[PDB]
């Protein structure tokens, strides 16, 4: 039968349309969980869904295991999540020309960029700031650039894509804050999926062993840059 | 209710007894699944063994949890691990003038000590290397030193945790080599009980996102020489 992943294509490098929108899905999440469900003899099936949707798509079970999904408590006690296969660290991304934002507590009163429905635009509204609903990353750093908003908290690994994407917007960015950690990602799945998640758990373990892992992460990212996660062990 | 936990209490600074090995038990792993189990509201108990019987007893129900496992594809299709929360790096071990040994493959034919009932010692057996068991990595390394073996596979955290406890013996020894990744570190369950497996992993998540997973790890490794686990996200 088929592997069923929920999934939003305009995320790159995550997942997104090559030819620019028009070909087939890729992206590193992308391509890893194809190599999962190829080595569980599975085929893929992407329901392109709105970020705003992911999670409550796969509740709706609409599809079976969702990518690129930052561990959290709440959602580990209402989830299954595979082991992590990558991490991120949150930025505070403002213009090079901002002067009173220097910290995350500083967003308050800001306007700020977040895509709806994700925890980050849930924790701007913590911090009183007023938002911007986005619907990608591409577009959060667009209304950053066109001075809609002052800044937005967004993940190292889609910002620095875009940096790489053009490079002549950016060196209009900074970087005014960080959490002080990064961030476990991992495949997450409906609560009681106890079954698909160890399967894909030794699948990813076999991945960083034959050296398959480093290949689809060294595809779309910069090492000296990106955080990976532990190896496995024979 | 009652976490049981089997350990053996003569690795540092793993699991090993305060006052010179005749304390209680303490060390890193002991100190985070105890962090664990009062923030899941349980008494914790701890069984020491040997490591050779340290997974029988898992099998048979003398206790629920091992500590300080690593990961491997086999493990992870026997039993069900929890989020790792370390890494470790395995290192070639040999006497600082020792010559002959350069890399992993040069072990054939050479005399290793290795504790029995590891997974370092079959890695040792299918090298064709010549065992000498031992009792923990502390008598792996006096073993070396009195040169009844010409290497040792020992992971980073207890060499340099012996690099700190005995620095002016540390000229005695070098590292012949290492392995390419580090290796996730898990605590280990038997097939099951998915619900005691998700409480621990949201609440390690927990205890990485207030500080304490750092206040424990502080107590015990240099972030300098040791690597960590990612964050969590709130």
């Amino acid at each position: 039968s088929a592997l069923r992943v929920g999934t939003d294509g305009i995320y790159p490098p995550h997942s997104f349309h090559a030819q620019d929108g028009r070909g087939e899905l890729t992206g590193f999440d992308i391509d890893l969980i194809k190599e999962v469900a190829h080595r569980l003899n599975l085929k893929v099936e992407f329901f392109e869904t709105a970020v705003s949707g992911l999670i409550t798509g796969l509740d709706t079970n609409r599809y079976d295991v969702l990518v690129n999904v930052a561990i959290t408590p709440e959602r580990q006690k209402k989830y299954d999540f595979s082991i992590p296969y990558i991490a991120h660290r949150v930025l505070l991304v403002v213009r090079s020309d901002q002067q009173d934002i220097r910290s995350f507590k500083d967003l308050t009163d800001k306007t700020v960029a977040q895509i709806l429905g994700t925890d980050l635009s849930r924790f701007a509204k913590e911090l009183k700031s007023h938002l911007v609903f986005s619907h990608n990353f591409e577009q959060s750093l667009q209304l950053l650039l066109s001075k809609r908003t002052d800044a937005t908290m967004i993940p190292d690994i889609p910002f620095f894509n875009f940096l790489e994407r053009r490079p002549h917007d950016g060196n209009l960015f900074k970087i005014a804050d960080r959490m002080k950690d990064n961030s476990a990602v991992a495949f997450m799945m409906r609560k009681g999926n106890n079954k698909l998640t160890r399967s894909i758990n030794e699948i990813l373990c076999a991945i960083h062993l034959d050296g398959t892992y480093k290949k689809i992460f060294d595809r779309y990212f910069d090492k000296n840059i990106i955080s990976s996660v532990p190896g496995c062990s024979s």
